[PDB]
């Protein structure tokens, strides 16, 4: 009588779960401005390049118009993204035990309050060093918020709807990007845009007090009283009678009362070590090949609004395709096919002359669908292939190996565009195709109802 059976008897997609998913959807739209937002507000309109300073003629005011970073400190924007991505690295190494042991829901609430305060302080920051440190904190806190929220969603949802609710969460992320574009068009000033982004965070915390904790992680602490309380509250919420308390409670005496995120037992079991290595390779791929592809995309009209509108309308067809095909053939074959398609798209620009009609749109479309389907696979698979005391140690393969991609892709492309114009495409295609062909074949399996039964990490092998 695992908690999934209790949720099934109480209704996995009841009204209470609907409002909880709405609340964390409101959280999801608050994560896009942290990562995607920069291309809008940190965008130089024009540069005059004695010099005698530089003046940009545009009604909007970006970060570089107000800090004068056009020529003397042009690399500061790269330094700014490097500092944000090092914030992601600091989060990946930091919010583990510090994100679980103090109370998972309470940690999420404290961090979302911290994010609100730090964003408001970014709105009123009349310097640069404080701005950089605050962006470090913003990156760390926002990554922690989004991963904790997503894993909480895949914890509440019972077996049979994890794919649906997670893919709807990613659709909410894409809708957050679309709303970012809309609010960007609403007013070009970065200050008011940041202040308007910070208000969904208030709307989150204001109503986030009533959301309960994760029942399974709470059961992992051998505290089943309030766990049974919250399960019966959920059951009575969506018009259902409570189940048997003894069946609902699972003692699981072999489980440690506290958590010990393994820094050395990850490689103890060969299945877990192999899964972690495969996910490391796959994650590196993903942002690697990605910002790579984005960079290789042509100049979109407008370059600040229609660029985002065209980039965001890619995901939603991909999200719907994933929703349709993720269960009929499992969560391995569709994403493997998408990655092979992305590799073939990367390899086709080299041997085919660009003068052919519609070649640019064909390659951009195929690559992008491939590395949207890859991302909406890998997030769900990393969430599924880790128990509750390993999922927060499972964020590191998500974020401590995508951070290296985000840091290093500008340098790799900067060297590649000089050494050989045909070099970066061959490198990206070779690494992506070889990795996604050898790997992503058997990273355990899919369709497993119990991810944190103390035997999920070993029985699948
Ligand atoms: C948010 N960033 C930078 C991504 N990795 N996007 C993506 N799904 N390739």
């Amino acid at each position: 009588p695992t908690v999934d059976d209790i949720l099934e008897q109480v209704g996995e997609s009841g009204w209470f779960q609907k409002q909880a998913f709405l609340i964390l959807c409101l959280l999801s739209a608050a994560f896009a401005p942290i990562c995607v937002g920069i291309v809008f507000l940190g965008f130089t309109p024009d540069h005059h390049c004695c010099q005698d300073g530089w003046v940009y003629d545009t009604p909007g005011s970006s970060i570089v118009t107000e800090f004068n970073l056009v020529c003397a400190d042009s690399w500061k924007l790269d330094l700014f993204q490097s500092c944000l991505n090092a914030g992601f690295l600091f989060g990946s190494l930091g919010v583990g035990y510090f994100a679980d042991r103090f109370g998972r829901k309470l940690c999420l609430l404290g961090t979302v309050l911290v994010n609100a305060v730090s964003g408001v302080l970014m709105a009123f920051s009349p310097n640069y060093m404080s701005m950089l440190l605050f962006r470090l904190l913003q990156g760390l806190v926002s990554k922690g918020n989004w991963m904790a929220g997503y894993t909480l969603i895949t914890e509440f949802v019972g077996s049979g709807s994890r794919r649906t609710v997670a893919i709807m969460y990613q659709m909410a992320f894409t809708v957050g990007l679309v709303a970012l574009t809309g609010l960007a068009y609403a007013l070009p000033h970065w200050r008011w845009l940041q202040l308007a982004v910070s208000l969904p965070t208030f709307l989150f915390l204001l109503y986030y007090w009533c959301v309960p904790e994760s029942p399974r992680w709470l059961l992992s602490q051998k505290r089943n009283t309030e766990a049974i309380k919250i399960m019966d509250h959920i059951a009575q919420k969506n018009g259902k009678l409570p189940p048997a308390d003894l069946k609902m409670l699972s003692l699981e005496e072999d489980v440690t009362e506290k958590l010990s995120p393994s820094f050395a037992d990850l490689f103890r079991t060969p299945r877990l070590r192999k899964r972690t290595f495969i996910l490391m390779y796959l994650w590196f791929t993903d942002s690697v090949l990605y910002q790579g592809l984005i960079l290789h995309m042509g100049a979109t009209s407008g370059n600040l609004y229609l660029d985002f509108l065209y980039s965001a309308l890619v995901e939603i067809p991909g999200a719907f395709i994933a929703l349709i095909t993720i269960d009929r053939v499992g969560r391995i074959y569709p994403m493997a096919m998408s990655n092979l398609l992305a590799g073939a798209a990367c390899l086709v620009m080299i041997f085919i002359s660009p003068d052919l009609h519609w070649l640019n749109i064909i390659i951009m479309c195929v690559g992008r669908m491939g590395i949207t389907i890859a991302i909406q696979m890998i997030c769900l698979v990393n969430a599924e292939l880790y128990p509750t005391f390993v999922r927060n140690l499972g964020v590191m393969v998500c974020s401590s190996l995508c951070d290296i991609g985000g840091i290093i892709t500008p340098f790799i492309v900067f060297r590649l565009r000089e050494v050989w114009q045909a070099l970066p495409l061959i490198l990206f295609a070779v690494l992506g195709l070889l990795a996604a062909g050898v790997t992503l074949l058997l990273p355990e399996t899919k369709g497993v109802a119990l991810p944190e039964t103390m035997k999920d990490a070993e029985n699948l092998g």
